[PDB]
């Protein structure tokens, strides 16, 4: 599924991401835009052999099991394919655990480089929330 901007904002809000660990909704929508272009089916392979999955590009080295990242962890206790669903529940639940692990949203490279320190509220403007 390719989400619309406001559609994703509303889904994220319903799942409790607005102000989660102090990150306003626009931060999450901004991160999803530049991580995956709002596409739940996005995958990208990393040089170390891990793969990033889903709308928030969650990495198999630590967070999910894809059966082909040897010596990796599965901290969200999910198969990585669950992160590609049109239902973002699994991605959101795993993101909550990532953002709580000490480094906040800096765990998302695209957030740090393209959202952090910008007018992130612009990503939810005009949306009915």
């Amino acid at each position: 599924k390719v989400f619309g901007r406001c559609e994703l904002a509303a889904a994220m809000k319903r799942h409790g991401l607005d102000n989660y660990r102090g990150y306003s909704l626009g931060n999450w929508v901004c991160a999803a835009k530049f991580e995956s272009n709002f596409n739940t089916q996005a995958t990208n392979r990393n040089t170390d052999g891990s793969t990033d999955y889903g709308i928030l590009q969650i990495n198999s080295r630590w967070w999910c099991n894809d059966g082909r990242t040897p010596g990796s962890r599965n901290l969200c206790n999910i198969p990585c394919s669950a992160l590609l669903s049109s239902d973002i529940t699994a991605s959101v639940n795993c993101a909550k655990k990532i953002v709580s692990d000490g480094n906040g949203m800096n765990a998302w490279v695209a957030w740090r480089n393209r959202c952090k320190g910008t007018d992130v509220q612009a990503w939810i403007r005009g949306c009915r929330l």
